[PDB]
């Protein structure tokens, strides 16, 4: 099909407008490759080991609007220790001055000592994060007259130390009259640099050594929308990065008038500034403020008073998390009445207040916040809460009591990571959610959920629930669509478990292995019959090796996850009793029986499958053999996942095994060669992964072109390809096909013979085979 | 050193007396190898694919006392499905008649249709388990006149069906006048064969279809010591193998006088015979009975009466497990007073009686059993037990309440596997043990252990204990030496946790990841300081990535297991705070820090190790690099485990890195070659494992003979050895060395060049390299 093989080790993409995008991310390059198109608008060379840039680098590439050249020499402590960068990136004079249309230049993570000079006046975005530039001088910024976005952070901090204070000359940035975004985070800065251009919308000064704000510091910044001063005078208790507090337990000192000019301010972040008081006067001339982060201060007392809230009627989010007093376990949470001023508030987070008992009235300041959607009281060591108090919170989307000690999306390292916005080189959608995960609930009964019939998802994941559910425990939860009961100890003595949840669409009972791990106890896996609208059942990692019921039954269920169990034991060769375990799941479309130690599949398994099975996984089973002909029984099979097993062969004729099969995943097996007519007449096939096997040769008979050319994708990487004259067809076909084959640059490689060892097949000249 | 290389693919061992033991177990043989020594006494050829035996097989081997030729054609359902046996083993005439001294012949698992004829009269043991011989005729046993031990079981059952009843001619075995042991288990037998020779000591008739015992079936068996009739009329409820009960819920019917002749009987197994009553009259003329198994019957009621116990004053073990009535949850356990007649009883097991509440007086029948050592009341769904009742059981070695629902060694498939004696092809030693594992204990306090100060080991593994231990919870356990607290939710707010256990030698807090998995909670890992005689601490799989204490301290601790945590995060490059975490464990000799995602080791780690570290594991870390010179800091290092990582190199000179190092494990890495002088002057080295790497060449310089010849073991298997003329030394050395190198038969193999591919280096003739 293709007249000229793409030999360039980079992905190439058009988009008309008006971009030619060349992506060489992580291609182990030591040089900018030759042959990059002349029309290239966006060139990405991130994560390679290109030791320099010169006028030759970009000579022909005059239409470049963006160079992303990040992490070609990452600082020692941030980067790989197996392949350390020997010496800082070298940038020779006039390497960029030619690039008349260059709007964006990323040079992060290259150990640069200075702001590269000779940059073109078209430049809008310059990024220099994670270099060794720790002294900014007005003279070096004159080239940046038209610059709008300037990232200078992470040049002086514990992962990349400069061993001195950061220095910024007086008025360094003032004459940058178009600068909108300035980031000087993670830099050992000691004072807000001044005067700043008034054109700024976003100023990031967090994680620095600024002990005081002068009353003038933000005087002219009347366009500023985001200000972040977090992590100056940090709260260091249980900090999981090195942490130096301001001396004398001092807070970051901010004059009461410091923010007066900031009338456009939308976001103010004062996380981890050791604040003991939040003076109302701060917010006098800011009315448009939407997001305020006061997490990680010492505001426990202030939470009970908080007069400043009366000045914040447009505030959408408020974070007061991790303000607890050291060594104190409060009896209760004292929320000021001032919380009732927050007419616009959608999200309130008060993790880590740390208190024993939550009572209904303590939340009364929140009762009339009409727009409140999220109340997050996680990680509080709450021991006692009458859950019925949430009858007054039907309007909320999420009530998060996660990680508490109750008994009758944000990343998991969010509040405690160093820089949550550092650049590297779920049942909420069902409706109202009560997250009780990771608590101490050992016993449940109906009245625990009294007045909570509005709930659509309940998360009980990671409690201690160890009882014989009989259908009486959740009786009030008449609307519940999702129940996450994972990480408990479900005891399925009774097949009536869960049947009171009459609207239940999704049930997770994964990781309830405790009672399935024990011998000669009853287990009623036919409990599914009673749940008439159940769509998805997850029963992963339960170690299930025995069952009292021979069959699971459902008229509704579409997806069953049954991974990490012992069907190998249930289907012990010679025992027929459980071969139809899934057969009466009549609408079942997706079955995951990966990680079940199925070395082999007894005969009967495929006949036993329910008639509409579409997506079957047998991954990670140690399968050593597989009667491919038995796929004939699975008349609606579309996706078959046999990844990570020990198969040594493919079928003689795939078309003779299944007429429906579209996606066949055979990665990570022991396949040494393909059968002579493997894919012959397999017209349905659209996706074939044969990566990470031990294949030497592929001949045309096995891979007919009328089948290959309808493939959306064909994965061949990490095999043992022998590039002799017998491979002439494969090598040609690979070089000239339209079919998408990932990693042709990286990992489609001859292992021999000698001459061609280690070489990419895409680059292979086999002219000697046609003399 | 050796003049003639051992080329035979079998392990060969002398023992003077007077045995030449040739072991070819699992060597993928399709033929009996040539060159087996003529003096061979014991030849084992188990698990190979040798399709026949003939007079050539053993022609020269006239001193053979034993042939173990098991599983060269295992029945379809018991054996491998990837390599099924095509056709039953063929035994030609007169293959054994020469073997005049043959005392033992195992031919199990070969699909034999008949009892091999022409066997020598010296034969004492014949084993034919898992063949297809399901009709025994007196005529075929005339060859076995001197036989003592005859195993005929597993020839007709669900894993290897014959589709008919087993047949034994009248008096078939009678004229075998030396037969001591007869096993006809798992055979679809319908009646006790008669008459049996009176010389029998052991008779195994379990797992069969015998509905009745005739009163004379065991009349003449006055030497019989073991009788097993289990699994005839089985109790089939929650059976995890296919199970057909006798009709009408009938028991195995046994006349009251059936055992009268059995005066020597020591062991009687009546497991899973659906017995409702145990008539005293059975035991009238058996006084020497030591072991009785009555598990898996319907003896719940009978346990409360049990008059038969008065006839059993010499009984050592009694098993009454899994006698519960279906659908009944008794309030209490009713043990007859008759239990007090059991003067000799050491072991009593009553698992699966199934009851709610255990009370002190219910065990009073056991109060004066002076020899009682084990009381096992596991798997009973006990909800309530005042543990102080065990103040009356100081003399016991083990009190097992494992797998219950309390809240104030036997294999895990023991009671419910088909044939617990089927042949395939711990803190008890500290003193008194109370096993509370896998219960529902959510909260502990001191009084829970009142009157239990005698305890040496307590197993709390797998409870729900989720509290902030402060040193008050275990105060009475003044003698406790071992605490298994694994699989709980330890909350280490307080460094005083566990300090009341003043005699504690071993603490397991593994798999208490719950509170270490959460961010910005306190964790006092310095709790170790208070435990003055603590020798071993296990804190595996806790996911530990943060710690409030910088250092762990102990004057006593010798062994710390810290595997499955996140030291990679604690030692994040640039953070120095935790680099001395283990340093003040002054007597630490063994440290396991495998599975900690340590891609690299930051500098400081080895300087941070405590000074007497001997045994270090860094296995399974994905280590991509390792500064070998840093081993100089570990001045007492003896064993270093770097298995399962990604190391590509060894040190230039191992001796220059450590003077103390004796055992170096480098298996499962990516090592492609050895340094020129790798082991030069490494005089301390005794064990080197380089198996499963990618090594092509080993030269003499790297492996000097003065170092090699002090090695206890040297592992080289599963590498990528190239057998060219450059390998001449290695191939010679390997063939001629005394040094133990396992798997020379199986997996020390040339990968090339072409000519020698797949060939063992032991067998390699490289004469062309000296032509
Ligand atoms: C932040 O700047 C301070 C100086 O303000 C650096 O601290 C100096 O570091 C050297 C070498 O570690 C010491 O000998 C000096 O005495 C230090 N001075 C002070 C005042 O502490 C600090 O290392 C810088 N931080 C980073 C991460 O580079
Ligand atoms: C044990 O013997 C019984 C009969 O004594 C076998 O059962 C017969 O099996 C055949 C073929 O399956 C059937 O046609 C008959 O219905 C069965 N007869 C009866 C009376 O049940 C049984 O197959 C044998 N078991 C094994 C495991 O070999
Ligand atoms: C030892 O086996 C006893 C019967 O099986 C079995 N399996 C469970 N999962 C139970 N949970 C459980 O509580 N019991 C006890 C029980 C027994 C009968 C009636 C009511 C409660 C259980 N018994
Ligand atoms: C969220 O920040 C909590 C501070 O740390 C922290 N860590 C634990 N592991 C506790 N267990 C625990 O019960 N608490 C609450 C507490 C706090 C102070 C005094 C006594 C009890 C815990 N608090
Ligand atoms: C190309 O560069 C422009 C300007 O920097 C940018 O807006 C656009 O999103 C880029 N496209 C990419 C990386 O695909
Ligand atoms: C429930 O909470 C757990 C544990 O915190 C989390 O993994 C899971 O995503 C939640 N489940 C759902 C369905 O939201
Ligand atoms: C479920 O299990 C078995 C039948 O397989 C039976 O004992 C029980 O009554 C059944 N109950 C339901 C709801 O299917
Ligand atoms: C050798 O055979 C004899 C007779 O069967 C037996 O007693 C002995 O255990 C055997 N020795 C070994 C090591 O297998
Ligand atoms: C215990 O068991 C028997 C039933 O076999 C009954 O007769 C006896 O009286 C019971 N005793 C007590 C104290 O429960
Ligand atoms: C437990 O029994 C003991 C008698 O050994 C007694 O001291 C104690 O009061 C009982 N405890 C409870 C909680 O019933
Ligand atoms: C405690 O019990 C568990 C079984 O529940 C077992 O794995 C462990 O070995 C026991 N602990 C000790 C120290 O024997
Ligand atoms: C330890 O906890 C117990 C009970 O929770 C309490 O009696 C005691 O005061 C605690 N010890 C200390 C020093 O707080
Ligand atoms: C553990 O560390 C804390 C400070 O981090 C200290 O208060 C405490 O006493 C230490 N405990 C021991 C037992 O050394
Ligand atoms: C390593 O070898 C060099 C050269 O013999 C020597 O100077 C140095 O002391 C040696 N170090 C150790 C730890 O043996």
């Amino acid at each position: 099909a293709r007249w000229f093989p793409k030999t360039l080790p980079c992905d190439v993409t058009l988009d008309v407008k008006n971009h030619v995008i060349v992506d060489c991310t992580d291609k182990h390059l030591t040089e900018i490759p030759g042959g990059i198109p002349t029309n290239t608008t966006n060139l990405t060379l991130t994560i390679n080991h290109i030791p320099d840039i010169s006028p030759a680098s970009f000579h022909r590439l005059v239409h470049l609007v963006e160079i992303d050249f990040r992490c070609n020499c990452v600082p020692i402590r941030l980067g790989s220790k197996s392949n350390m960068c020997p010496r800082r990136l070298q940038i020779k004079p006039r390497s960029f001055s030619g690039l008349t249309y260059l709007k964006s230049l990323y040079l992060d993570g290259n150990q640069l000592l200075e702001i590269p000079q000779g940059l073109p006046p078209s430049l809008q975005l310059l990024s220099l994060e994670a270099n060794n530039i720790f002294s900014i001088r007005k003279e070096q910024l004159t080239e940046l007259a038209n610059i709008e976005i300037l990232y200078l952070g992470q040049n002086c901090y514990y992962r990349n130390p400069c061993y001195v204070s950061y220095s910024i000359e007086k008025d360094a940035f003032l004459n940058l009259t178009k600068l909108k975004v300035l980031s000087l985070k993670d830099n050992n800065v000691t004072t807000v640099p001044t005067v700043l251009p008034s054109t700024l919308t976003e100023l990031y000064l967090y994680n620095n050594m600024i002990a005081e704000i002068q009353e003038d510091d933000f005087n002219n910044l009347n366009q500023l929308q985001i200000l972040d001063l977090s992590g100056n005078c940090p709260r260091c208790y249980n900090a999981p990065f090195p942490c130096t507090p301001c001396k004398n337990n001092s807070p970051l000192q901010i004059p009461v008038n410091a923010f007066d000019a900031l009338t456009e301010l939308k976001v103010l972040r004062l996380h981890s500034n050791s604040l003991q008081h939040v003076p109302p006067r701060w917010f006098k001339n800011i009315n448009n403020l939407q997001e305020l982060d006061l997490s990680q201060n010492f505001l426990a007392k202030e939470i009970g008073d908080a007069k400043f809230l009366h000045f914040l009627p447009n505030l959408i989010q408020l974070d007061l998390s991790f303000n607890f007093e050291l060594q104190v376990y409060r009896a209760s949470m004292n929320l000021s009445q001032a919380f009732s001023s927050l007419k616009s508030l959608k999200i309130l987070r008060i993790r880590g207040y740390v208190f024993k008992e939550l009572k209904s009235f303590q939340l009364s300041p929140l009762h009339n916040l009409q727009n409140l959607e999220v109340l997050d009281l996680g990680t509080n060591f709450i021991k006692i809460a009458n859950l019925s108090m949430f009858k007054q919170f039907k309007r909320l989307k999420v009530i998060d009591l996660s990680v508490n000690k109750i008994s009758p999306v944000l990343e998991q390292l969010y509040y405690f990571r160093y820089d949550k916005y550092a650049r590297s080189c779920s049942c909420y959608k069902y409706g109202q959610t009560l997250d009780l995960s990771k608590n101490s609930i050992f016993f449940i009964k109906s009245s625990d959920f009294q007045h909570l019939s509005f709930l659509k998802c309940l998360n009980l994941s990671g409690n201690l629930i160890s009882q014989t559910l009989n259908g009486s425990e959740f009786q009030p939860l008449a609307e519940l669509r999702y129940l996450d009961f994972s990480n408990n100890r479900l005891d399925l003595l009774h097949s009536t478990a869960f049947e009171e949840l009459r609207k239940l669409e999704v049930l997770d009972i994964s990781s309830n292995s405790h009672y399935f791990q024990s011998e000669g106890i009853t287990h009623m896996l036919n409990f599914t019959k009673n749940l008439k609208v159940l769509q998805k059942l997850m029963m992963n990692d339960n170690d299930i090796s025995s069952s009292t019921s021979r069959t699971m039954e459902s008229e509704s269920l579409r997806t069953l996850e049954f991974r990490g169990n012992h069907l190998d034991v249930l289907w012990r060769d010679g025992d027929n009793r459980y071969l139809q375990l899934f057969k009466n799941l009549l609408k079942l479309e997706e079955l995951d029986i990966s990680k079940n130690s199925l070395s082999f599949l007894p005969s009967g398994v495929f006949d036993g499958m329910p008639p509409n099975l579409k997506n079957l996984s047998l991954a990670k089973n140690g399968l050593k053999s597989f009667i491919w002909e038995k796929l004939r029984y699975l008349k609606n099979l579309e996706t078959l996942d046999l990844s990570h097993n020990q198969l040594t062969t493919v079928p003689e004729r795939l078309s003779n095994c299944s007429r429906s099969l579209k996606n066949l995943i055979l990665k990570n097996n022991q396949i040494r060669s393909l059968t002579k007519y493997f894919l012959q007449d397999a017209f349905q096939l659209r996706y074939l992964d044969l990566s990470s096997n031990k294949i030497q040769m592929i001949q045309k008979t096995s891979f007919p072109e009328n089948v290959l050319n309808n493939l959306k994708m064909l994965l061949l990487h990490h095999n043992r390809f022998l590039c002799t004259c017998d491979a002439v067809w494969f090598v040609w076909w690979v070089q000239h096909t339209e079919v998408t084959i990932p990693y042709l640059a990286t990992d489609v490689t001859c292992v021999g013979p000698g001459a061609h060892k280690g070489q990419s097949v895409i680059s292979l000249d086999l002219y000697t085979c046609e003399l």
